[PDB]
């Protein structure tokens, strides 16, 4: 329960472990300590007799070394984990791996090991098996979430009730192996010397030792234990143990075992002419989600069935059997179960839908999980090669949990040498020689910048029509490429959403040149990627995107021209490109607009409020926006204002959102109960945000697209901010910090902090000055802050690394967070003749995994921040904030971001619901916002639609089978992916593509609704939308629970309501 680990109080620095390992022996018994660790001292025990007993001593005040006290604090973190109990430590014993076979009472052992020592953890949920298969030694842990079942099994003769316990695991267990560095012992202390049994050594994670490959094969763990008088280990501590011994007699698993290095957890070559994108994926994603076992799906029987049926009802019933949470040990009795009692548009939707059915595949340090066809929005590669949608594969790299992988999975990091562990290796080998999912082998193609983030890699099959490389030769990738970082570019700007403006002539594309100032020495380029654009050719391009108003800027990437460029009515060529944008060749002579400029609602974070902290903004003045923030967040479900408060702008919903509809011309949130429910959800979101990061919502400030004047009268330290004022600005508009422009728009005149979105180093927080131009009219900047063409510095450059390719600012006159002074900006200052190769693109992949995520650098820089007596101008923050703009930088220069322990944090905020980490409050640096954000949170209507939303008779009852189909879709999704009882679009959102999979089954129940009306509609389509709400408010005893129904027709709904309403 404390793992004897005991924090020594102040010891001297020139302390030797052998001389505290001999006073302990003349102060407690002989030989009855575990562990020691000097640097903040820790001593492990042997046991928590041997311990509390030293701590009885302790209060005793006896022990004194030298001339120095010693005062045994609490338990701190384990020196070296081992379980304390003596009985949790098993050792010596036989592990063998495998799967039930789909009978539920037989074990495939894949593979056996003998000597394994079961150390079970309870305080640190963790069960690990060290094996000591060949001459190393590996140590094999589960996660205590791994266990989704845990059984008591008898494999030998039935004189022993119990002798084995299953482990059967949903995840996936941790591999790591035993590395040594044989360094001189002594080291005073050492950190995992000084131990009893010389428990030296690293651990570094690296793939399945066994050469079978069992580990990654195998779903369950079979512990054979000598004594089954251990029933209280085992027990309500390992999760889901069943009371219920299974008797488990052991079977040949040697037909299972797979040497290839790829995807170990696949079905053999046993398959004559079976089409693999259909079943053999679905059969192996039943296989690696548990729901059938692999002999289940390798056996002769369940292959032949599904050979012989049809391939759309094969995948009717694969979903059907994937839906269960059970395991079909009987896969054949369900398919044929199904079979008899059978009760009997178009592929291509992403070319008009932009949704494919993709079939992602994470893999695993030591496994693969294929995930069937998944609903998600469509990129331009899939548009363009629709006729091989199922060709693809979403490949995702993850830690044996779903999780992140860790660098130290990837990579060792007392190291001389950064020498990557097998982890790496196997990613860069899968990348390689590619997943083979039976026929169609998957052989990496290009990855985005976010699946860059992600860790997502998508793979081609070699298809006889188009090979993986012409598709690469398509994308422009490959072709002419000298460097990795532009490689890098040309593949993730082909993968992010877009919008296919209109094709542009390349006479008419300008190329006006770049303004740069170089000065200080750092050459500094003011138009790093903002460009121009003709207003007529504004406004086609907007009606191409879908706007009936002309965007100050649209973020493009013209062929290979990326970046924002902005409206000129000066401005007569089409496209007045520049050369800062290119960053690849490209002949695609057509705009690829992403996201245009608009008034997007501003909201601070967490970098954001610490660097503001930092420059002397005082956490009461925080706290007084979240506290308006809580209080418009704690009303939303009880008055009218989440129409225009939350919803509006807090959210991302906007004022075609079904909510909104019924909030501006509809009753209290809490009236209806969708309503309630969807603005319940909306508030948990809300509150789970401000919490997690503090998006707390400045009325005066918004974030802004950059831009540069096009004019040299904007001055250094000169900006300009003409925003749309929003509806509560427009109530209380004509303030200092604004002034009258238009009936609409307001120009702010008064101070501006403007900082970009990273925001993590002292000197990004410029307080720039937002000035009137009298060419207002004439240029017509809107929603972006336009920054000077002249100075000593470009202002976006000196916002930590950014730059005018269309990177949002955040720009606020709110004088409350204005700094009285800013900090001066940090300086944010090859063509290999190798060309580019794909193993340098998978080399580029490993090293950015290398790499630490920049939310876990920003996590420590808070860390770092809340304490220090200077917040940001810390050396630790300012070196970490350096490290930070290594790895934004590490898309251009290839040198990962390793974080060093010096840098890790050893105790986490309070804020940081970092519940592993020991955490320490952190009353100081505006960590009272989770305080109050948790204060704060710790503080059927069928008569009514039948009345004023339902007053013509429909008497349809049509929907009553929607009802009983798209309710039935919402309830399958719901048990694929959902937990909740939500039947919404926010089902899933408890998230990445559940509005995805979700909203779609209502764009089928539209295109279902307004297939059952006829059409007028008001006899149709109004009769349909009464129809199915009569079916769900009045029949809610029934056994639907949906209370959506009526809410994917709620546009018509709504509409009726209105009518009705105004008729009275
Ligand atoms: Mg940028």
């Amino acid at each position: 329960t404390n793992r004897s680990t005991v924090k020594i109080s102040n010891v001297p620095q020139t302390i030797v472990a052998d001389e505290l390992l001999r006073f302990l022996e003349l102060h407690l018994g002989e030989d009855t300590v575990f562990a020691l660790e000097i640097p903040f001292a820790r001593v492990q025990f042997t046991t928590l007799e041997v311990k509390s007993r030293a701590q009885l001593l302790s209060s005793q005040s006896k022990l004194l070394f030298k001339t120095h006290n010693l005062r045994l604090s609490e338990a701190y973190d384990d020196i070296i984990p081992r379980p304390v109990d003596p009985r949790k430590r098993l050792d010596d014993i036989v592990l063998t791996v495998g799967f039930p076979e789909s009978d539920e009472k037989r074990f495939c052992a894949l593979e056996k090991w003998d000597g394994v020592r079961c150390w079970i953890l309870t305080e640190k949920r963790r069960v690990e098996f060290w094996v000591w298969e060949s001459g190393d030694c590996y140590k094999i842990e589960v996660r205590f979430e791994d266990i989704i079942e845990t059984l008591s099994c008898c494999v030998n003769g039935d004189a022993s009730e119990i002798d084995a316990f299953l482990l059967k695991l949903k995840y996936g267990p941790k591999v790591f192996k035993r590395v040594t560095v044989h360094i001189a012992t002594k080291f005073k202390s050492d950190r995992y010397r000084f131990c009893k049994e010389d428990f030296d050594f690293m651990w570094i994670r690296t793939t399945d030792f066994s050469g079978s490959k069992s580990i990654g094969t195998s779903t369950c763990f079979c512990l054979e234990v000598h004594n089954g008088s251990t029933m209280l280990d085992i027990f309500s501590g390992l999760p889901y143990y069943r009371e219920d011994t299974l008797s488990l007699t052991y079977v040949d698993g040697k037909t299972f075992a797979s040497a290839a290095q790829i995807v170990p957890l696949l079905n053999a070559a046993i398959l004559g002419l079976e089409f693999p994108y259909e079943i053999l994926f679905q059969l192996n994603a039943l296989v690696h989600a548990q729901k059938i076992s692999l002999f289940a799906a390798s056996d002769m029987e369940l292959i032949k069935i599904l050979r012989g049926m049809s391939l759309e009802t094969a995948l009717v019933i694969l979903k059907k059997l994937h839906q269960q949470s059970s395991i079909c040990y009987d896969p054949v009795f369900f398919v044929k179960t199904q079979m008899q009692s059978v009760v009997k548009s178009a592929y291509k939707r992403l070319t008009e839908q932009n949704i494919m059915s993709c079939q992602r595949a994470y893999v695993t340090p030591s496994k693969i999980y294929l995930l069937g066809p998944e609903l998600e929005t469509a990129n331009y590669v899939v548009k363009n090669f629709a006729e091989h949608v199922s060709d693809f594969m979403r490949v995702t790299f993850v830690e044996e949990d779903w999780s992140k992988l860790p660098a130290n999975a990837l990579s060792v990091n007392g190291f001389v040498k950064p020498s990557r562990t097998n982890i790496y290796n196997r990613v860069l080998s899968i990348l390689g020689e590619g997943i083979t999912v039976g026929p169609k082998r998957f052989e990496f193609l290009a990855f985005s910048a976010s699946q860059l983030r992600g860790n997502s890699v998508w793979m081609f099959a070699s298809n006889e029509k188009v090979k993986a490389e012409d598709i690469r030769e398509w994308m422009g990738c490959f072709r002419k490429i000298r460097s990795i970082s532009k490689c890098a570019a040309r593949m993730g700007q082909l993968f992010s959403a877009s919008r296919q403006t209109l094709i542009v002539r390349a006479q008419d594309v300008e190329q006006i040149p770049d303004i740069e100032v170089t000065t200080d020495g750092a050459d500094y380029c003011f138009s790093d990627g903002i460009g121009k654009i003709s207003l007529a050719f504004a406004k086609q391009v907007a009606q191409k995107c879908g706007l009936s108003h002309v965007p100050s800027a649209f973020q493009i990437r013209y062929g290979g021209y990326k970046g924002v460029i902005a409206v000129d009515r000066s401005s007569f060529r089409k496209l007045s490109l520049r050369d800062s944008m290119l960053k690849f060749d490209s002949n695609n002579r057509m705009l690829n607009v992403t996201r245009w400029t608009e008034s997007m609602p501003c909201f601070l974070n967490r970098e954001i409020i610490c660097l503001l902290s930092t420059l002397g903004i005082e956490d009461a003045m925080f706290e007084a926006m979240q506290a308006v923030h809580l209080s418009m967040l704690g009303n939303m479900l009880e008055d009218r204002d989440a129409a225009l408060n939350v919803l509006q702008k807090l959210s991302g919903e906007n004022s075609k959102n079904l909510l909104v509809k019924m909030l501006l011309q509809g009753y209290a949130p809490s009236s209806e109960p969708y309503l309630s429910m969807m603005l319940r959800v909306h508030h948990e979101s809300q509150l789970s945000e401000l919490k997690s990061r503090c998006r707390i919502l400045v009325p005066k400030g918004r974030i802004l697209i950059g831009c540069m004047d096009e004019m040299g009268i904007l001055e250094y330290g000169q900006v300009y901010v003409r925003v749309t004022l929003t509806k509560a600005e427009l109530k209380s508009r004509d303030q200092s910090y604004f002034r009258k422009i238009d009936e609409e728009t307001s120009v702010v005149i008064g101070k501006v902090v403007v900082t970009k979105n990273p925001c993590l180093h002292p000197g990004d927080i410029r307080v720039l000055d937002a000035i009137y131009e009298v060419h207002f009219e004439e240029k017509g900047y809107l929603d972006c802050i336009i920054f000077p063409q002249k100075g000593e510095r470009p202002h976006p450059n000196e916002c930590s690394g950014g730059d005018l390719d269309g990177d949002q600012f955040f720009v606020s006159w709110d004088e409350k967070i204005i700094p009285s002074e800013m900090d001066p900006p940090m300086d944010y200052a090859r063509l290999m003749d190798h060309d580019v190769t794909l193993e340098e693109i998978h080399k580029f992949f490993v090293d950015y995994m290398i790499s630490d995520t920049l939310g876990v650098i920003s996590t420590a820089h808070l860390v770092h921040a809340d304490r220090d007596p200077e917040k940001a101008r810390s050396q630790k923050c300012l070196e970490l904030a350096n490290l930070h703009s290594r790895a934004v930088d590490f898309a251009k220069t290839g040198a990962p971001a390793e974080m060093p322990y010096a840098l890790k944090p050893r105790e986490f905020p309070d804020f940081l619901e970092r519940f592993e980490k020991p955490t320490y409050i952190s009353e100081s640096v505006f960590g009272k916002l989770y305080r109050a954000v948790k204060s704060s949170l710790a503080q059927t209507v069928a008569y009514d639609v039948t009345l004023e939303e339902a007053g013509f008779e429909s008497f349809i009852e049509t929907a009553k089978a929607h009802r009983d189909m798209y309710g039935e879709k919402l309830t399958s999704l719901m048990i694929y992916y959902g937990a909740a009882n939500e039947e919404e679009i926010l089902t899933g959102i408890l998230d990445m593509k559940d509005r995805i999979t979700l909203s779609v089954k209502d764009l089928h129940k539209e295109a279902m609704g307004w297939f059952e009306k006829s059409c007028e509609q008001q006899k149709k389509k109004l009769a349909s939308a009464w129809y199915y709400v009569t079916y769900n408010p009045n029949h809610r005893d029934e056994k639907l629970t949906f209370l959506s129904f009526p809410w994917i027709v709620g546009d018509v709904l709504l509409d009726i309501k209105a009518e009705n309403a105004q008729r009275q």
